[PDB]
């Protein structure tokens, strides 16, 4: 079974041995070189439509924590921007570091942020998530950088439940959470074709990375770092540095929605 992780012996540099697409042509994340990225006037404004979102549950999956949504109908969707059609929000999760100087997956002119939020959506034309990941336009992931400064009020409900899902396989009710409280003011973005950043690393994602980071407090991110990779009663391994480094851009163009 799957035994990949972010440890000293099963981290990103090992993944290719069980997931050979790790060395593929459209892997994520990437470094965003802001001077090479081209303004594309043909891109549209994003439409983030989360007014009817229905969060359900939060889970420690042994790699991160994920907040899951009801994706059995169009409730919270992403449209527009580089996308054709409608993409349903299935879950969000974060990647973060052991200290504030690393944690993001994407980088901007080689700068690493303290963490990165991924809101994961799937293209409804394929009917279910499992079919969507097998298609080059199957997923859209909205990525948002976190820097450490002032607290993010809309994140606090998430941090306050983490004590209850400390170890792998623990979950808790997480209804009535509004993900709009995790967004920055501006929806200016970069976009490029890429992949899932954890195994199976499938090349099925249209990445939309917001230019404006959100600010979270040191206290908030410190609570992320108290989670465990391990299961209950097992030797404690703090859940930190659960990010994949930047991968080769190869023959891909990063486009900007803004001038
Ligand atoms: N990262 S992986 O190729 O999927 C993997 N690494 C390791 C290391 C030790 C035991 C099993 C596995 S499975
Ligand atoms: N980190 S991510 O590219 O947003 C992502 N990776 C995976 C892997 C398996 C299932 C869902 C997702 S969402
Ligand atoms: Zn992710």
């Amino acid at each position: 079974a799957h035994h990949w992780g972010y440890g000293k012996h099963n981290g990103p540099e090992h993944w290719h041995k069980d997931f050979p697409i790790a060395k593929g042509e459209r892997q994520s994340p990437v470094d965003i070189d802001t001077h090479t990225a081209k303004y594309d006037p043909s891109l549209k404004p994003l439409s983030v439509s989360y007014d009817q979102a229905t969060s359900l549950r939060i889970l420690n999956n042994g790699h991160a924590f994920q907040v899951e949504f009801d994706d059995s109908q169009d409730k919270a969707v992403l449209k527009g921007g580089p996308l054709d059609g409608t993409y349903r929000l299935i879950q969000f999760h974060f990647h973060w570091g052991s200290l504030d100087g690393q944690g993001s997956e994407h980088t901007v002119d080689k700068k690493k942020y303290a963490a990165e939020l991924h809101l994961t959506h799937w293209n409804t034309k394929y009917g279910d998530f499992g079919k969507a990941v097998q298609q080059p336009d199957g997923l859209a992931v909205l990525g948002i950088f976190l820097k450490v400064g002032s607290a993010k009020p809309g994140l606090q409900k998430v941090v306050d439940v983490l004590d209850s899902i400390k170890t792998k396989g623990k979950s808790a009710d997480f209804t009535n959470f509004d993900p709009r409280g995790l967004l920055p003011e501006s929806l200016d973005y970069w976009t490029y074709p890429g992949s899932l950043t954890t195994p199976p690393l499938l090349e099925c994602v249209t990445w939309i990375v917001l230019k404006e980071p959100i600010s979270v407090s040191s206290e908030q991110v410190l609570k992320f770092r108290k989670l465990n990779f391990n299961g209950e009663g097992e030797p404690e391994e703090l859940m930190v540095d659960n990010w994949r480094p930047a991968q080769p851009l190869k023959n891909r163009q990063i486009k900007a929605s803004f001038k």
